[PDB]
């Protein structure tokens, strides 16, 4: 805000004054005044004589003046500046210019207070002087006058016909003129004519000025107006066709061209030129659409036909030209447009991609609400009805949104828009064919016309807020749902995956982690499907491998459940209750359920609570009243309490998910599809409890009204926990519907019965669930599952009468495995009909027969497996290899891959081996799969009979992060090598700590391990509670000032069959100050876990972005890095990462080279090591793509990169390590455009 | 605005009361009370006596219930209605109905000051008791929770995924649906619990009525719910392969769906329908364009092909609809579905036709700040120049307006994409043709560079 200071010096030369400012400084300001024209002054005011920035455009770069002659008089106070025209006048003291006209007429000054100033200028002239200039108004402003005596408004270019500027001058002799980028110009009607450069305008400012740069103008408005052109610029001449009448007009092809040349020559209505629009030119098209003439349009285009014949009717032509391109085709591939201007540069700076429209349609909202109208809308569906469409997608039927256009629909549009397909569905097929429907709205009668809600145009973000505000995300679809089922419609879905991004539809899709836990929460509620915006895709594989399997895997649970879930269809026809509900609903008077959304009942028997937060390591789980058993771990949970529930955030197996006390749950195989094949076996999970409960079964066509009118099969099925039984009443069938039922597997749980009755008669025991399955005929067994005790029980469905069931005795099973014949589980490949297979043509097989067909690439089989907890199991693997020789086959586990299996030859396809190999599971879920991974060099070429899972481990682990955190206890990735997703930091207040839920088998000592860093340079102290008894002392040595180094505390612990607390806590005498990573408990001495074979630091790219790892980079001097981490799904169709969140990557759309590097001590020296990668490359063929393993004593090894489009492994085995260290990397030497993905990197050592 | 005045008239017969009301007038109000079961009252005000209007669509026409065996005792003061589910107590003077559970457990009130009117209804309950139903939330809003205990948001359909409707219902053990055309329900922590008609709302009223009818629920969350079911209606069941997983999907013809239900199927990824956006039909032709294949894109919806093919691999179509007709193929030529609506009015009431837009085209800013980004802008036209186009209409270097998209171009955008095209055809034509533009704003300094100004979209 100050002024300038007194003048110390003053420097005529010819037209030209130079004058130095005391600022208090060595460094004097300078203001430099140029006579440019007798009526035209320019000023450069440089604060600290600084060089001047660069003028703007604004400022014409070859203006020229002839010499003036003006008269500069220093000699006095003021000086005095004189030509025929004007009088400029600077007091010395301090700084102050006035300017008047020659006859001395004062026209502005710079007031007492300040002028000319770091940031711009300000005057002072008379109060009633008229302004004009700065700004005009646009197309979509209240249009006011041409007087600026009051103005704010900002100088810019701005839209939609403004026009502006920094110029402001008056009819009372004067005006003014800065160079600048934008800016805010002042007038009021005291006087004051300023203008300050201020911050960045909305519109940008690309031209920063460090000096303030003007022009002063004296005279009549036209010589203002010629001393603004001298300095700005004059008009080159136009055309002189220019001065003629010109038609512009969109929506024309050469004929109309032609006719209205022809209208108006006929009529002698003189005319010049036509403009055209887009109809001109290819705009959406490859190869510089947008800059083609649209010969479709206007034929004679192909050569200058048109031009020619044009110019001889007197006609020039116009063409529309936007400032973009497309960077899309139609097929949603990339335009050679695109390239040449991304590797270029040439995008405006801060604008993306966006969406654009350009072939409007005119349109106009149907009527549902009448009868006659409703008729005449089916009428005409009929025919794409018989030809495919069975379910009726409603859009819409609530407002238009379209530029002035903003039409609401009434409340019963949605009813009556579905009542047109239903009456009409139902009367065309006789009741034959059940109508599906979905709408965006929902309003009370809806229901009766056979419609779903979903939930509208939803964020691809986790919340709210994440990475837009406009739209709702993921974590806000359960509160939508149960609102829904509030409102009686309780058949609702979601666009899982969501629809809108930043961006429109060229914005990113969902990171595979928001896309996985989507999934895993989709498959939890009624209407399941995914739905993305314009030429976007939603296809699992696309997000990489653990969004593919964690999705299909729930998928599994899903088709699973369909018995289950039908009966809830059916419910919602006689009472309006639906799949879902709130707990609420079953608890009306718990205030903690009053609101609760983040969990929900799926059926009257299951509560789900999925993973919903981002990098979330674990969840607090309201549970209601009851016994709730976790449906994938084991346990039970007493009811009424919040608990501490762990996830795996590297794996995203888990789906928290209950069994409520009383449970009975009927399931089947999973089927691709719901009326794949018939199912003759149902499975009832029950899991009694001391009242009974009930579930009625439930079978009809699946497809027509026959229900309605007693076409259906129903069973009553009943539990009861008794003194020292287990009741279940199978009801008698009931309805005409015969159905495809003929025997249950009852599967009792928590009892392994020594009998088991029917009418008073023992049923026959088999000794097994295997053998009981093969029986025709009524039956028991015993076993063991993840949930303890089982009693399985084999009847006939759909007897004539009641059959009552009681299990009594007890008589656990001393079986140590599970077992999962592989025939049974999931079979997949690379097409359709290259899938694994099932077989029963070569004997010695265990169950109904064993998996074939893996002999061609892809092909797998994949067995889900429960586990209690995490830790290493032996997995064993029954197979035949009667090939000749040994196979290779890929054992993954989680979609990372565990091991390159060994097969042995086994001396024929009907003698049987077995292979048991160390997994690292994860408590819950597990995701094994068998694979001929022929892209990892895999054989492939045996068959597989079944697996067996220890149901305990041989070691357990507890990731840190995933434990209860308290007092400061927190999680953190910011230093290295750390297992799992992270680590527990910020143990530093008295109170903090981590506590385990740990879990034993019997009563005992056990031994643990706890990884821990202390860099803090000395011994550091926690201490120890086991199941809230004494504090022992945990002693923690350090091994020197490097957080990014672990060791493990060793010590046992008595524990009591069960859940036990382990916490590790500052009690007031420990110090703190450590980190903690992972606990490890056995009953035997504790080895390296199989989930922590990797030597690497962020091997698989998974750490957030912000904090950074033991990877280097190198790119050659002055090139840009081509190297970044991200998850591909910006791109279209999305490139995901081999596993998990994040993969690296290198690309440059110009020449390139680059390399990543990571250097790590091996524990064991004189040893061998094993270097693994998944890689994908893409594009231009570089000269070189490699691996690179150096530094370990032998010379570089190398493994090169093939240009697939696809993931590869890539393996260098027998890195015999003498140097103490390995040096791993990948390198690339592109000519421009090669994009080479690379991921799951693991060093380790080589058996 | 007032409550009902006293009780002069009462007629008990079967499950149905009949209440005669004092309005100081020759034509009394009447108040008809029916037990439709043991926990659910059908309670309907006739302003004077005047015969009731239409049920809106929520009430479901077939709807019907057994017999009841209700007690009407109409003996003293006040008036007593008893199933073994719910007492019903009607005060004589003034006219005020409580709601009590069988054990005289009082559920909501009509309080002294007043209960049903003309334009709605108005009780009291516990303040403490939580409220549900109401709205849900659409996916342009700020979502809350479940309770709506302080409540004025309209009862409407919405739009953008919301939902809502006059019921409003309590775990406290009751429930209340009235009958309306939108509406503006209110709560509040003093126990308030009302349901107005109001004004004419933003999404409009078809179905205007004289009378009040409405609805009393007794019971437990799933009681209420199977009772609002028996009064709006049941669901009908839907087809099985409905619980199944569905891909919806726009940008898709039969070739891609064909390699997406493949992927599917290779991988033993269970899913049973694709439903396909505009990409299924001939949107934007005429012939009823909007409900016909799409034959370009689908060739085997010739014929009923694509869907036995896709059946036979277990998919189901769904397909997109729109509750709106094209009323001008892309000539302009008004549509045989324009003349069929128009002649016998199927069109919305007070919905003029008005322009879409649905083909999308992905684009980027370019930046012509930059010499070698004009060279290349320049270098790129020439063919159009040799061909005919010698002035430049210049459109847009000021800002985008596109959704999420908000770009501003710079104040020298116009004059430096005018000197794009000033220096190059000045360069190739060695000067020998003059330059013309137009452009939509205007900086100082852009005038260098021939161009005009014109006024934008008027
Ligand atoms: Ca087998
Ligand atoms: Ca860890
Ligand atoms: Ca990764
Ligand atoms: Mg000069
Ligand atoms: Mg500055
Ligand atoms: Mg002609
Ligand atoms: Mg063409
Ligand atoms: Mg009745
Ligand atoms: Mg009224
Ligand atoms: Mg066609
Ligand atoms: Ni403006
Ligand atoms: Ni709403
Ligand atoms: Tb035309
Ligand atoms: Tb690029
Ligand atoms: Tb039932
Ligand atoms: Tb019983
Ligand atoms: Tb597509």
């Amino acid at each position: 805000m100050a002024g300038l200071g007194n003048v110390t010096g003053a420097v005529a030369s010819g037209d030209s004054l130079t004058l130095t400012l005391d600022n208090g400084t060595s460094a004097s300001d300078i203001l430099e005044l140029d006579v440019l024209s007798e009526e035209l002054l320019r000023v450069d005011y440089r604060p600290s004589g600084a060089a001047p920035s660069p003028s703007t455009p604004m400022i014409d770069p070859d203006a020229s003046w002839d010499a003036v002659g003006a008269t500069i008089d220093t000699s006095g106070d003021p000086i005095v500046v004189t030509t025929p025209r004007m009088r400029i006048e600077i007091a010395r003291t301090p700084a102050r210019m006035t300017i008047k006209k020659a006859d001395g007429t004062t026209l502005l000054w710079e007031p007492a207070s300040g002028g000319v100033f770091e940031d711009g200028v300000r005057f002072q002239r008379g109060s009633t002087d008229n302004i004009y200039g700065i700004r005009s108004f646009n197309a979509q402003e209240d249009v006011g006058g041409l007087l600026r005596n009051s103005s704010d408004h900002p100088a810019h270019a701005g839209q939609q016909g403004d026009a502006g500027g920094p110029f402001m001058w008056s009819t009372a002799g004067y005006g003014v003129l800065v160079d600048s980028d934008g800016g805010y110009p002042y007038t009021d009607t005291t006087g004051k004519l300023e203008f300050y450069y201020g911050g960045t305008p909305t519109e940008g400012r690309r031209y920063t000025k460090t000096n303030v740069e003007y022009y002063i103008m004296v005279g009549e408005p036209k010589e203002i107006m010629a001393s603004y052109a001298q300095v700005t610029g004059t008009a080159p001449m136009l055309p002189k066709w220019s001065l003629g009448f010109m038609n512009f007009e969109w929506g024309i092809d050469q004929d109309e061209l032609e006719a209205h040349v022809d209208g108006y020559r006929a009529r002698n209505i003189p005319i010049d030129a036509f403009a055209l629009d887009y109809d001109w030119m290819d705009y959406g098209e490859d190869n510089y659409g947008e800059f083609r003439w649209n010969t479709d349009n206007f034929p004679d285009a192909a050569t200058t036909q048109l031009k020619e014949d044009m110019e001889a009717e007197g006609i020039r032509l116009i063409g529309i030209r936007k400032p973009r391109i497309i960077t899309r085709d139609f097929a949603n591939q990339r335009t050679q447009q695109y390239y040449d201007a991304d590797s270029n540069g040439y995008f405006y700076p801060g604008h993306n991609e966006y969406t654009d429209y350009f072939i409007p349609v005119t349109v106009r909202s149907f009527d549902p609400y009448q009868q006659a109208s409703r008729d005449w809308w089916w009428q005409h569906s009929i025919d794409a009805f018989d030809k495919g469409i069975v379910g009726w997608w409603n859009d819409e039927t609530d407002k238009v949104d379209s530029g002035s256009a903003q039409y609401w629909f009434g409340n019963f549009s949605t009813g009556f828009t579905s009542q047109a397909m239903y009456d009409g569905q139902r009367d065309y097929t006789n009741d034959g064919v059940r109508v599906w429907q979905t709408a965006r709205s929902y309003y009370p009668g809806a229901q009766r016309y056979a419609t779903t809600l979903w939930s509208g145009d939803i964020g691809t973000q986790f919340y709210k807020g994440e990475l837009f505000n406009w739209a709702p995300g993921m974590q806000e679809q359960p509160r939508i749902m149960l609102s829904s089922a509030n409102l009686g419609q309780p058949k609702w879905g979601m666009d899982t995956g969501g629809f809108n991004s930043l961006g429109g539809a060229s914005g990113p899709n969902p990171s595979p982690e928001l896309y996985t836990r989507w999934m895993q929460f989709g498959a939890f509620t009624p209407v399941f499907r995914v739905h993305g915006n314009y030429n976007q895709q939603r296809q699992p594989w696309l997000y990489g491998a653990t969004a593919e399997e964690a999705s299909k895997a729930v998928m599994h649970t899903r088709y699973s459940l369909l018995p289950y879930m039908y009966a809830y269809e059916r419910e919602a026809s006689e009472t309006g209750l639906g799949l879902i509900k709130p707990l609420l609903f079953d608890y009306p008077n718990d205030p903690q359920a009053a609101d609760y959304t983040e969990a929900w009942m799926f059926g009257d028997w299951l509560l789900v609570s999925p993973v919903l937060g981002e990098a979330q390591h674990s969840k607090q789980i309201y549970l209601p009243a009851g016994t709730w058993i976790d449906y994938h771990r084991g346990q039970t949970y007493s009811g009424g309490q919040t608990i501490h529930y762990p996830v795996n955030a590297d794996t995203w197996t888990d789906v928290p998910l209950f069994v409520k006390q009383g449970a009975i749950i009927p399931n089947q195989q999973v089927l691709d599809y719901v009326d794949q094949q018939s199912v003759t076996t149902v499975n009832v999970d029950i899991f009694p409890s001391a009242s009974e409960t009930s579930f009625t079964y439930y079978e009809d066509d699946g497809s027509s009204y026959d229900y309605e009118s007693g076409s259906s099969f129903e069973q009553r099925l009943a539990a009861q926990d008794l003194s020292s039984s287990v009741r279940v009443e199978v009801g008698a069938g009931s309805g005409s519907y015969t159905p495809d039922v003929q025997h249950y597997v009852l599967k009792i749980h928590g009892r392994a019965g020594s009998a088991v009755t029917a009418g008073g008669s023992a049923l026959t025991g088999y000794g097994d669930l295997q053998a009981l399955q093969a029986a025709s005929g009524s039956g028991w067994a015993s076993g063991r599952d993840i949930y303890g005790d089982v009693t399985y029980v084999k009847l006939p469905a759909a007897s004539g009468s009641a059959t009552v069931v009681e299990v009594s005795g007890s008589a656990p099973s001393a079986a140590t495995h599970a077992i999962y014949e592989v025939e049974d589980a999931s079979r997949s490949g690379a097409t359709p009909t290259t899938r694994a297979g099932i077989n029963t043509n070569h004997s010695g097989y265990s169950g109904s027969g064993f998996v074939d067909k893996l002999d061609v690439p892809g092909a797998a089989v994949t067995v889900y497996a429960n586990a209690p907890v995490s830790g290493d199991y032996p997995v064993e693997l029954r197979y035949a290899n009667g090939s000749g020789s040994a196979k290779t086959l890929s054992v993954y586990v989680n979609a990372a891959r565990v091991q390159q299996l060994s097969l042995a030859d086994t001396g024929a396809w009907s003698q049987w081996g077995t292979q048991t190999t160390t997994l690292p599971l994860t408590a819950g879920q597990n995701i094994i799969t068998y694979k001929y991974d022929s892209d990892a060099g895999d054989t492939g070429g045996v068959n597989l009979d079944y697996i067996r899972v220890p149901f305990a481990p041989t070691q357990a682990e507890y990731a840190a992060e995933s434990a209860k955190l308290w007092g400061g206890a927190g999680t953190s990735q910011d230093h290295w090598f750390y297992k799992g997703a992270a680590f527990v930091d910020n143990l530093t207040g008295v109170g903090a700590e981590a506590s385990f839920d740990v879990y034993a088998p019997s009563a005992g000592t056990y031994n643990l391990s706890l990884r821990y860093a202390n860099g803090t340079g000395s011994t550091k102290t926690l201490s120890a509670i086991v199941n809230g008894g004494a504090a022992s002392t945990v002693t923690l040595t350090s091994p020197g000032m490097n957080w990014n180094l672990w060791n493990e505390h060793t010590m046992t612990a008595t524990l009591t069959a069960g859940r036990n607390t382990i916490s590790f806590r500052r009690n007031s005498g420990n110090s703190g100050n450590v980190n903690l990573d992972r606990l490890a408990v056995s009953a035997s001495a504790i080895t390296t876990l199989a989930s922590e074979r990797n030597l690497l630091d962020n091997g698989d790219f998974e750490r957030d972005t912000t904090y950074n790892s033991n990877w280097t980079q190198w790119q050659p001097s002055g090139q840009p890095s081509a190297f970044g981490i991200d998850s591909g799904n910006a791109l279209h169709p999305p490139e995901g990462p081999a596993r998990r969140n994040q993969r690296a990557y290198f690309h440059s759309d110009n020449a390139y080279q680059q390399s990543i590097h990571q250097v790590v001590d091996v524990p064991v020296n004189n040893a061998t090591y094993r270097l693994e990668a998944k890689v994908r490359m893409k594009n231009t063929t570089p000269t070189t793509a490699r691996a690179e393993v150096q530094g370990h004593g032998g010379s570089p090894i190398y493994a090169n990169i093939s240009n697939d489009g696809v993931w590869k492994t890539i393996v260098i085995d027998n890195i015999n390590v003498t140097s103490g260290s390995v040096d791993v990397g990948f390198y690339v030497d592109s000519p421009g455009y090669t994009t080479l993905h690379i991921d799951e990197v693991t060093l380790t050592r080589a058996p």
